[PDB]
């Protein structure tokens, strides 16, 4: 727009490209998501306008939605750093446990909110988690049931990511449950602790097999109905579940317990965001402030 001076290309955020921008009338600094024709989908505009009504301190605010120039512009609250950059910045030192715990707690509060309004994130990954200097972390760039795709990229371009995808999705499930977000958040939790991605797949089958190698090949005893899922194959290799103490060391037993419940195969056994908030891991949760180099 003329209304907005692009300051800096922030990223390429899962539907298009995101810029840091200043409103030349009001002066406010925002995130501007650009989505590039043929009168695009009224049904997206309603699940999008729905995203606008999400109101919670741990969810990045969608300020406005502007449809123009054969484009869709989403105007979002701006934060100065994402979790991926923060994790890279502290990869030698580690993120201190109280801060990891604070971040996990806030994100569970955010998901508990979304999920109680029947909204799923669908695309949770470090790059979609934004932090500020006050110790806050916020869910950003929510994905849509369809929107513009579901493409195999934000667009065009570059690096689509399977790393945080729940196994029921990889196994061809049609209807997502809130559980898929808990799985992604579990993967992110592991990654904050170990400073390495938990399941860094290079393809959809490699992603699935990396999960099987770690958590064991699922069967009817641990996940009733799995062998009838659309993409399940009897020919999957049978990997034994490897011991969980090897997964996220040196995380304490409270942390390992909670992670284990967030990574249950069966989406019905997987812990809910609200039940997670009650886990003994959060007995001593506080709100540290990060040291941010902006
Ligand atoms: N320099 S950095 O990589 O850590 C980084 C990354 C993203 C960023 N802002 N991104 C946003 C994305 C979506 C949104 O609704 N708001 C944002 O601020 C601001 C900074």
């Amino acid at each position: 727009m003329e209304n907005f001076q692009k300051v800096e290309k922030i990223g390429e955020g899962t539907y298009g490209v995101v810029y840091k921008a200043r409103n030349k009338l009001t002066g406010e600094v925002v995130a501007l998501k650009k989505i590039r024709t043929e009168g695009v989908p009224s049904t997206a505009i309603r699940e999008i306008s729905l995203l606008k009504e999400l109101n919670h301190p741990n969810i990045v605010k969608l300020l406005d939605v502007i449809h123009t120039e054969n484009k869709l512009y989403l105007v979002f609250e701006f934060l100065h750093q994402d979790l991926k950059k923060f994790m890279d910045a502290s990869a030698l030192t580690g993120i201190p446990l109280p801060l990891i715990k604070s971040y996990l707690f806030q994100l569970l509060q955010g998901l508990a909110f979304c999920h109680s309004h029947r909204v799923l994130h669908r695309d949770l990954k470090p790059q979609n988690l934004l932090i500020n200097t006050e110790g806050a972390i916020k869910l950003a760039d929510f994905g849509l049931a369809r929107a513009f795709g579901v493409p195999v990229r934000t667009y065009t371009h570059e690096v689509v990511t399977l790393w945080y995808r729940a196994p029921e999705i990889l196994l061809g499930c049609k209807y997502y449950s809130t559980a898929v977000d808990i799985w992604s958040l579990g993967c992110i939790f592991a990654e904050m602790v170990t400073r390495r991605a938990l399941f860094p797949g290079d393809s959809e089958i490699d992603q699935l097999f990396r999960i099987f190698r770690t958590l064991g090949t699922p069967d009817e005893v641990v996940w009733p109905g799995v062998t009838s899922m659309p993409d399940y194959k009897p020919s999957f290799p049978k990997w034994a579940r490897q011991d969980f103490s090897k997964v996220v060391p040196p995380l304490d037993e409270d942390g390992r317990s909670l992670l284990s419940q967030m990574l249950h195969y069966d989406p019905n056994k997987r812990i809910s965001a609200k039940a997670a908030l009650a886990h003994p891991f959060f007995q001593d949760v506080t709100k540290p402030v990060p040291h941010l180099r902006l």
